[PDB]
């Protein structure tokens, strides 16, 4: 009986505040870093373009177990046209349905029953962390071979494509994509240097997103430290962030705020600096993110 948290902020900014990500993102400041993750929805003619080389993106994406963490106490190359076919597949087989008539609350249900279940086990695959660099990222570029239609130019240079956030750290990085199925999920981590994140839903089935605010951070770990497996209790968090898949709701009972969320088609979600997060996929979709500083 799994229990879905609260929602977290949602923020539908006019053309005048869509301007600049930046300074946008420091207006909602005071609301969201006390949520850890919030959602953006762009003004309804921001419709940009998806820019991948569709014929030739192929990927070998990672297989997860879901229960492989119970446990403890074949492969396949695909275009994006097979990985859909598939993950359709499994999805409306899995359900006995049509894909776009799965409730996004029974997946979310049904996953985190599956990750806790011994009795059955289920595996999927997810194409994750996809470099851009290697692939073309989800949205158009200016580089001067690779070329681009003229209506298409205004995303290519906005502000808000992930191609253009500042990522250059100060002292004295390109997109990654992710190709999600039903069940596909992302275990509880922060970014690198407690960086931003900013994650571009191209299209696709929603993902489903959990977030705690970075004052919680520490209680977070302290209760992952307990319950987590005596053998990874030991290890550095960068390592131990790998495997680190825990119920939202076993969060909660200890005291750990959660907020939860359904990124769909065209959304942006935005995680603060030190918001741990976590989540999974409603099915075949198309996603792309960056660290971003300041
Ligand atoms: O979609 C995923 O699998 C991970 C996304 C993520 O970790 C982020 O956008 O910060
Ligand atoms: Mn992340």
């Amino acid at each position: 009986e799994f229990v879905p948290p609260p929602e977290c902020p949602v923020f539908e900014p006019s053309w005048e505040e869509f301007t600049d990500p930046l300074s946008f993102i420091g207006r909602i400041r005071p609301l969201a870093e006390k949520t850890g993750i919030c959602k953006i929805r762009p003004p309804k003619d921001w419709q940009p373009p998806f820019a991948c080389e569709v014929k030739s993106f192929r990927f070998t994406p990672r297989v997860q177990r879901l229960n492989e963490l119970e446990a403890m106490t074949a492969v396949r190359e695909y275009t994006l046209q097979s990985f859909g076919e598939m993950a359709d597949n499994f999805k409306s087989d899995y359900f006995n349905m049509p894909v776009h008539m799965v409730p996004t609350e029974l997946v979310e249900k049904e996953f985190w029953r599956l990750v806790s279940s011994i009795e059955e086990d289920v595996i999927v695959e997810y194409g994750a962390d996809i470099s851009s660099k290697d692939f073309g990222s989800g949205f158009p570029v200016k580089d001067g071979r690779r070329k681009i239609l003229p209506e298409e130019e205004e995303y290519a240079l906005s502000g808000w494509n992930l191609n253009n956030m500042p990522v250059l750290e100060q002292s004295v990085k390109v997109p990654w994509l992710y190709v999600g199925m039903c069940f596909s999920s992302f275990c509880w981590h922060i970014e690198d240097h407690w960086s931003y994140s900013i994650n571009y839903l191209h299209w696709g089935e929603p993902k489903t997103w959990y977030g705690v605010p970075s004052h919680a951070a520490e209680q977070l770990e302290e209760v992952m430290r307990e319950l987590a497996p005596e053998l990874f209790e030991s290890q550095p968090d960068l390592l131990h962030q790998l495997v680190t898949i825990m119920n939202p709701n076993v969060l909660m009972e200890h005291g750990v705020p959660v907020y939860r969320t359904n990124q769909c088609a065209g959304e942006f979600v935005v995680t603060f600096p030190r918001a741990y997060h976590s989540g999974f996929n409603q099915g075949y979709n198309f996603a792309e993110a960056v660290n971003f500083c300041t």
